[PDB]
């Protein structure tokens, strides 16, 4: 198990980050010192997620202590949905490398594919409870986004949340200047995207596996939702392996070929979670847990359904 990926852009990507939605602002700065501590090399962040400036001082912290150099990291953050018009999206870059205190992103992701109206609001809803759409499009927003490399401010470019048609739209774009490096989905044994991971690897494009410990602690979470953490059948896999649960949940993306990004502020934790580069999972244990797909989503944008660039109406 090679530790990091090869990217189109020539750069090396640390297979495992750490995850910061729903890190509070008051114990994410801990989390990203004990993780860069523990061996981390990733951080997977993001400006929606509001919690910036205290990553920023983590990795600072950790760069003036000497424990790691600015090469030896792997920052990416994302363009938020009110970012989209082509405009925009320089200043917002901008404002994430200041909150982060970098000069630059490893990488810098289209959070998802559907703009919305510019202002503060992070999600501006009509009286129906639907999002107010941007008249912006996903092709004017990947040229600005191209501006970005060309200046220097982000190394590599890519998706969140992007359909196959919509990653083909990107790659069949006229005057193409960079194809996107990283496309980040949602991946776990519920939702195991064997059609959308196919096309993206045939196309040379990586896959970051997000939420994939089927994101207990998120808002929305319903009594009836299966929970891929207490599954007993997953839990039977670890205890063969003298394992948690997590830490089968964080092998299993490593073994296919993929990039994965558990998130938590609990230091215990944090650790628990790095230390799966000590076991494998058998080639049985691959088929079965794949077997456990339900096309079952916990992150599925529902206030955008009816918006032109929607991304899950389609099947992959
Ligand atoms: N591109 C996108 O649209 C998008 C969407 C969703 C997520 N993401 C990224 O992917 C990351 C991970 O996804 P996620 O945050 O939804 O959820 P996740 O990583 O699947 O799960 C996080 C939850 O699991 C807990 N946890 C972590 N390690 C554990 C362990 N070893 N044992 C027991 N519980 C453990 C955390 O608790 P504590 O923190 O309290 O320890 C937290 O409640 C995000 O933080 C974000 O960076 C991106």
């Amino acid at each position: 198990m090679a530790s990091r990926i090869l990217l189109n852009n020539g750069a090396k990507m640390p297979i495992l980050g750490l995850g910061t939605w729903k890190s509070p602002p008051g114990q994410v700065t801990e989390a990203v010192k004990v993780a860069i501590d523990v061996g981390y090399r990733h951080i997977d962040c993001a400006h929606v997620y509001q919690n910036e400036n205290e990553v920023g001082v983590a990795i600072q912290e950790k760069l003036r202590e000497q424990v790691v150099k600015r090469e030896e990291l792997f920052i990416v953050s994302k363009l938020w949905c009110t970012y989209h018009e082509k405009g925009l999206v320089k200043g917002a870059c901008q404002k994430t490398l200041s909150d982060l205190k970098l000069d630059y992103l490893d990488l810098y992701l289209i959070h998802w594919p559907t703009g919305f109206k510019p202002g503060k609001e992070f999600f501006p809803l009509d009286e129906s409870g639907n999002v107010v759409p941007s008249d912006t499009n996903i092709l004017d927003t990947w040229a600005a986004m191209e501006e970005l490399v060309d200046e220097g401010l982000v190394k590599a470019i890519g998706i969140s949340n992007f359909n196959h048609l919509q990653v083909e739209m990107i790659l069949n774009k006229p005057g193409l200047k960079y194809k996107p490096a990283v496309n980040q989905i949602e991946c776990h044994p519920y939702l195991t995207q064997e059609k959308l991971i196919q096309y993206c690897q045939s196309k040379g494009i990586v896959v970051t596996a997000y939420s994939p410990l089927g994101s207990p602690d998120r808002p929305w979470a319903k009594p009836e939702d299966p929970s891929l953490l207490e599954d007993p059948r997953i839990k039977a896999i670890a205890a063969k392996h003298n394992k948690t649960t997590a830490q089968v949940l964080i092998r299993f993306p490593m073994q296919r070929n993929l990039v994965v990004i558990p998130k938590s502020v609990t230091p215990e934790r944090i650790a628990e979670n790095f230390k799966v580069f000590d076991f494998e999972l058998s080639s049985q244990d691959m088929t079965t847990l794949l077997s456990y797909n339900r096309n079952w989503r916990v992150s599925a944008l529902l206030s955008c359904t009816s918006h032109k660039d929607y991304p899950f109406h389609e099947e992959f």
